[PDB]
């Protein structure tokens, strides 16, 4: 039992949901620095984690490919590692549990690795409906730049809205 992209929603969410940062890798990761240092992050996709990673920032949990190529060096005692399997244009039940588990594990200052098989993109809804006030959220908007999200009450209700729009499927 699993929500689902609707044509109308899918069109939607091809405009960015928070404010686009423009410019190439990395660019946009360097104008932000300083916002991130100051808040807990989430990031999705392997390249939004990676080059986070490289500005000197942890992110309090990452959404990323389950078939990346990429590898553990020491962080990698604190750190955790969940899979979910989350078709594209999907939102499912794991996939909620597992992010809403994440923040969980990040409270008691671990920071997270979701492994994602399928496509991780639309857990951007979920990361801010789970997190708590001030958080931010990051992803990449493709040959554009990067978005990021601020947690507010304000943007809570629209993540709720389009969950509460897409198609639920028993």
């Amino acid at each position: 039992m699993f929500f689902r992209l609707t044509r109308e929603l899918r069109d939607e969410l091809k405009r960015p949901l928070g404010e686009l940062v423009r410019g190439p890798i990395p660019e946009p990761y360097l104008k932000v620095r300083g916002e991130l240092e100051k808040h807990p992050v989430v990031t999705v996709g392997d390249v939004v984690t990676e080059n986070v990673l490289k500005i000197g920032v942890k992110p309090i949990i990452a959404l990323y490919d389950l078939k990346t190529k990429r590898k553990e060096y020491s962080i990698e005692d604190t750190a955790v590692f969940l899979t979910v399997t989350n078709p594209p244009g999907t939102i499912t039940k794991a996939l909620l549990d597992t992010v809403r588990k994440a923040f969980g594990l990040a409270e008691r200052g671990r920071n997270v690795h979701i492994l994602v098989s399928g496509e991780e993109d639309l857990a951007a809804i979920p990361a801010v409906l789970y997190a708590p006030l001030g958080t931010l959220v990051l992803y990449g908007q493709p040959d554009e730049g990067v978005v990021l999200i601020k947690v507010t009450p304000e943007c809570k209700r629209r993540c709720a809205k389009i969950l509460a729009s897409m198609e639920v499927v028993r």
